[PDB]
């Protein structure tokens, strides 16, 4: 999809003012809200929490939330419910769940509006979207899932929520409702075929084939023979640290009458992997009939060769240091300080951006690159270089023994006075060239200002590493000297049409990002 | 009717909670509320005012009322605006909505009352002639879902549907009440009344109209009225002038009423108040009217004779001998067996009353005590002067209550027996002459002239002293009285002395027959 740390969807409340009544309020893709990056995934997402904090109540002011979440800033009663897939409960990077208030009714006759029922959100959010994943093998992920429905006059979902308060009619059915009383979430022990407590998810992720399948079920209250009910299966393709696909409603029958909301397929399943090697994931979807939205989370068993799916780095000038950036496997979306900066609105480019550090100044290259972006980033005053690209699958690395790549680079170097040079297509300005022997796992090339650097390295999988050096001789602006500069890079896009890398040093310094295109 | 100083009727608000909705709330005779005696007729009636004071608001706490009432529209019949005894009108609040969702009650709209009240209900009226009364009238309707009265009230706020149509509504915008001058054929401003009272024939007729805003005849008539006068009261019907024929009826005045009732107030009934409820229970009306701004007959006697100070006060009465009105409260004299005795506490602590007699129907008299004060009382409904019989020899027999003393006091209740208090009278109507005797122990002698339905003369202990079981010498004591009931079957009088022996006496006798 379009990437992000998380998504939230608000409960609906239907207007029943007589004469001005909405017979229905459907859910919409436009209803999804970004959560932003959480400092602590176990806490509620801050933007949406603030909204609910301001929601008026009249008798019970508490915020109720999923049992494994941090009550934080909020209270409860008659409470020890559980919602967990057994053996898969120790989430560290990703949380999904719900939170809500018993909101006061809106009783605004003078605006012909009457609304009543809970107000709240379902959501998932995560930190540390993954830059590496297992290289191969099928891996079981389990966790939880949550839902919120549309509202329609006369509608009920009595199979999942006892409809004494018009759940599904006046306000959304949702998995946190006080009348969701048919799961085993309050029971003290499990039946031998339960996957856990409440609504749980089970996914099989095939890292070898870049795809996944799964099942979303309810673990049923024991009030012979089977004690779970399946509402969806899932199917998705993995691209980098993201996945996209479909959800299939398990019981839609034909003839109905359909006492639950899970009756339509979804063509908008999307999620992503989080953690050092994608050991946790978050996902969401919206049903095609706009009657239900789902979010969820899953993880490998509570306590392997890896492949790198992306590079995203920031090189800070002042201290020549190199930090990893978050990225959602999208070279054209620059993620810094938890905000997303697009990189496409003519070689290179330049612009500034302010969200909602004051503003970000970015110079990005290049116009002919599609899986790789690099340039200059400045906060306001801080200055850095950056590079980010989507690695080519190691199994797609071409075998060709002679391959030339051409492009440019941004440079900042000094043994005394400093030299800085942007990237360019012309003329004697920064230019880069590389010859790669894939068969040999060998790579070499040169960067020239017009004087030059010379790079050499070997090829490990879908990335390379080596060293860069001035002529020394020396450089320009009066001379700078570089020797044994630590060089890191990778190949980007299908069959490695693109490649790029960077180096920092380490009385001469140096920080360089470069990217080249295949001929 | 059943008499009173005034009546009020509250606006209705209809429950429109979905699923627990009232489709309609009709008016009912039982909805009428007594107002009590006002100290100042220009002020709002106190009981109902207190109710409205407690009505909850949320944004506008004011009480709005008819412009001539004591807190630039006008509501008045020109030349007939200076009311002193009787006021009718309305008052209300922009009441907050009731929004009780868990008990399934939603109500919205104005809350308030229409009312009339008066002081000094009349004991005399003009003896004859037709007299024009004009004034104002007011209405409140039922509520019914989907109902509007757009001819009278612009229905932007569901007037007639969620809360009663009423003449004080802010959207009553079709009368001339806000205009600065009058058309040639307007009777005045807003909704006005015009009555012709025929005191000669004891009846009245009238018309209730709206004076229309000018933006072709300028008034619209909604009712005519017809009533019979009995004493200081009147009862009859209202006839809806436009009912239902070729029209779908854009106003609430579509049904007749068989419950028009009202009464006269002031020294000679120069003002009146009235009310009615439509037979279809869709609309209640109250109103008031007066003779133009600036010989009598007496229709009732109602007096209190205070012992301690031998003084005699007029009581209010609504032309009903069996309803004793003291201190603004109504005390019935027949239990819904000669003489009677009982006590009564309203809502002075309690009233103790001894009343006579069981055979009298237009005349009641006896003892009244407050708690401690003690008085005698007499009240009766005079016979029409034109019904005074011409018979030259007529005997009346009965009793009397007596309290007298030149030294020690003598008190004697009334009775049928035996040597106890007894009264006898012979009346020569042809001669306009009356005489009779009261005896305790076998004594007062009374001569008097008849005038209309009343008499006036003297009572003397004669010669000399009386008993005191010490001689009490009362002579030339003024005696006043009347003939009560149709054709003067019952008669009554009283006397106070002086105008070392005192005396206060009420008596009543009944007519005999060959
Ligand atoms: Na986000």
């Amino acid at each position: 999809d379009q990437g992000g740390y998380g998504f939230a969807m608000r409960l609906k409340r239907r207007n029943w003012y007589p004469g001005a009544e909405e017979s229905e309020v459907k859910l919409n893709e436009s209803d999804w809200e970004a959560t932003g990056l959480p400092t602590k995934p176990k806490e509620l997402p801050k933007r949406q929490k603030s909204v609910i904090e301001k929601v008026e109540t009249d008798g019970d002011s508490d915020i109720y939330s999923s049992p494994y979440l941090t009550p934080s800033n909020a209270g409860n009663g008659v409470n020890q419910p559980k919602n967990q897939a057994t053996g898969h409960e120790n989430f560290q990077y990703v949380y999904s769940g719900w939170f809500y208030k018993h909101a006061a009714s809106e009783k605004d006759f003078s605006n012909k509006k009457i609304k009543s029922g809970d107000d709240g959100y379902i959501f998932y959010h995560g930190e540390k979207p993954s830059r590496q994943l297992p290289a191969s093998g099928k891996v079981i992920y389990k966790g939880v899932w949550h839902f919120v429905t549309d509202t329609k006059k006369g509608q009920d979902f009595r199979e999942i929520i006892q409809p004494s308060k018009k759940q599904g009619d006046r306000y959304s059915g949702f998995s946190g409702d006080g009348s969701e009383e048919y799961s085993n979430k309050n029971e003290s022990t499990l039946k031998d075929d339960h996957e856990g407590y409440g609504f749980t998810s089970n996914l099989e992720v095939d890292f070898g084939n870049k795809k996944l399948t799964g099942k979303l079920i309810r673990n049923n209250a024991s009030l012979n023979d089977k004690h779970t009910t399946q509402y969806y299966s899932l199917d998705a393709q993995i691209t980098g640290n993201r996945f996209n696909g479909t959800a299939t409603a398990t019981d839609k029958k034909e003839n109905e009458t359909k006492l639950h909301p899970f009756v339509s397929d979804s063509s908008s399943l999307s999620g992503g992997f989080f953690g050092p090697q994608g050991e946790e994931l978050g996902f969401r979807f919206l049903s095609d009939d706009q009657k239900v939205a789902v979010v969820g989370s899953a993880k490998t068993k509570d306590k392997s060769k890896l492949t790198t799916v992306l590079d995203a780095v920031e090189l800070t000038l002042n201290d020549k240091k190199i930090k990893n950036l978050d990225n959602f496997s999208n070279a054209a979306q620059l993620v810094v300080d938890g905000i997303m900066i697009p990189l496409l609105p003519e070689f290179t480019r330049k612009f500034e951006h302010t969200p909602e550090t004051k503003t970000y100044e970015v110079e990005v290259c290049c116009s002919n690159l599609n899986y790789l972006k690099y340039g200059m980033l400045t906060r306001k005053v801080e200055q850095s270089m950056f590079l980010q690209g989507e690695r080519t699958d190691e199994k797609e690395i071409p075998t060709d023994q002679n391959v030339v790549y051409r492009g440019s680079w941004y440079g900042h170097i000094a043994n005394g006075t400093s030299w800085s040079g942007n990237a360019s297509d012309k003329e004697g300005g920064n230019r880069a060239e590389f010859t790669v022997n894939f068969a040999d796992k060998k790579i070499t090339g040169k960067l020239t200002a017009e004087q030059t650097f010379t790079i050499e390295g070997m090829i490990q999988g879908n990335g390379f590493e080596g060293t860069a050096k001035t002529a020394e001789s020396g450089f320009d602006l009066p001379k700078a000297y570089i020797t044994d500069a630590k060089v890191k890079g990778g190949f980007y896009g299908p069959k490695a049409e693109e490649l790029g890398g960077w180096f920092a040093y380490p009385a001469s310094s140096a920080t360089v990002v470069f990217g080249a295109k295949r001929q």
